[PDB]
């Protein structure tokens, strides 16, 4: 199978570890053995002006996934919404209320439906490719998320000399290593079977960084950097 | 404590990783230090003709557990249904509706009750041994599950030359190693404290195998083999 | 951030692994990098005369947290109740029923409210320090819990020659190592990012101990000791 997926991750935090906004939306192509991606797109948000409700993220995600899928012709697109793998082109109001999910989950999706259902329907008509609301069940979605963490660290590297110091909340239970002009991201959960990513990027001189637990959100790490 | 438990696991998958049917039901005897089993029974299903609803599995499980328990006289039997450890001989309709579980969980159990409650009651009258619906809380159930994964890999080894190629979905977050005429199965979750199993079986020549993440089901691995 | 947190853990078990009562309540001060504590208080319960409902634990916890906080002046106290981080001084009845939790969760808290809400309100008036019901989201709460496990092993060491043999159920997925007059406790979950604790205490001669899975409670270990 060849799968395109997308997710958003990486948060700028304040000094009390409260999220200000998110940093990176990433679309990935994933193929066997489904542990990493060698083909991906990133869109950087403005974390100092972000919508933390989930709406902005999923819209950026589905658009970036479609952008990558138009090029690499995957068998399917995985979207990060955990709805049991239903096709997004089928998500009209009546289908959404029938879903076995939360009522505010239904709130958000009945609002998203107006744009996303026609979008997925048109993309399917054009390409035959489904966009499925699989969410946390998807390994390609998790690989996208790990890359969003990696690209959030790239963003921190690229912005810390202007900003002085940054606190970046990473996606759940992942670490990064910074080597000579390379960031490697790895899941911390061995149950996931060895998921990772790598981005080549220039590491500036005159910086120091550290990775440690977010004390307010168990199993999430913080990347702290100063110049 | 000496505990008999049972579970079913291992799925034949198609090329899109969709489950066709399950492969192995295993009953284990587990004693201190509760990390593995050295005494077990296996029943192989026909995965190309299986009931994926859960009904077939739990019936095969309770029968195989009783078969092993009749020999090894455990203190208790653990059944893989997560109902808080209630004795199955007590599971009449009124008790089942009183349970703090899903209504389709109640659906399945009110149907199973007609056979399983009298079965557990009779076994208890004969032996004093309870059959408890403990499910995911039980370590012996997880050890049975790991052995079902192992025996599913044995089944793949034994059938791949006739079948040409096989995709086996393993139970959640476990790996296998194939050594000289031995399969070793291990949990991937260090939180479980080092659970494992081993089955001695002939490894055929002229095969190649690989273990990798199921991209559609996070934290589940696939064993792929060709001849 | 400087955080005080508390939790209770460690259970005396009978020979069928059933809990008799809990052993240690611990308050910790946690600072960057939020992996351990070097400043803590312990209160030992009488496990052979304990209230397993949760009431005794949370009362001992909030009092011990306040006792430590009065000395070390943390920015905040984390209490082990998972209510989304609401301030305990705000937990009147109407707020509790408004919470998005279980109805027996509301049962317990509407009873606790009569003492704990005025207590938290007074402490805040005195110090400006909030007591927040953050629960499982808190890393400092987990570090307190790991120390409760460690101190429960100290309690077992200190009592095994009078008791002959003890079975101690540890907090979820943690291990201990016993070195020369030191107990080291570590989380078994690498997703938590390397949480640990250490207590210096005399290890008696003429004992043997073992750590292994609790077969009735997956991902929880037992510390067994005899003299
Ligand atoms: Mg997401
Ligand atoms: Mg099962
Ligand atoms: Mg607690």
């Amino acid at each position: 199978m060849r799968i395109v997926a997308a997710d958003t991750g990486g948060a700028v935090l304040d000094e009390s570890f409260q999220p200000v906004g998110l940093i990176a939306t990433v679309a990935v192509l994933v193929e066997k053995p489904y542990k990493t991606s060698k083909r991906f797109l990133v869109k950087y948000a403005d974390p100092y002006n972000y919508d933390l409700s989930g709406r902005q993220a999923i819209r950026d995600e589905i658009e970036l996934a479609i952008e990558l899928a138009r090029e690499v012709s995957p068998d399917v697109i995985h979207l990060d919404s955990t709805l049991g793998g239903i096709e997004v082109r089928k998500l009209d109001e009546s289908t959404i209320d029938a879903l076995q999910i939360s009522d505010r989950g239904k709130e958000i999706w009945k609002e998203l439906s107006k744009d996303l259902q026609p979008l997925a329907k048109k993309f399917w008509e054009e390409t035959g490719i489904e966009i499925i609301a699989i969410g946390k069940s998807s390994v390609p979605v998790r690989i996208a998320e790990i890359y969003a963490g990696i690209f959030s660290v790239k963003w921190a590297l690229d912005n810390v000399k202007e900003k002085g110091g940054l606190l970046v909340g990473l996606p759940r239970y992942m670490e990064v290593e910074i080597k000579k002009d390379k960031i490697i991201g790895k899941s911390l959960d061995p149950r996931e079977g060895g998921l990772y990513g790598e981005v080549k990027t220039e590491v500036p001189q005159g910086i120091k960084w550290e990775l440690y637990p977010n004390p307010l959100v168990r199993r999430f790490m913080v990347f702290e950097i100063t110049s």
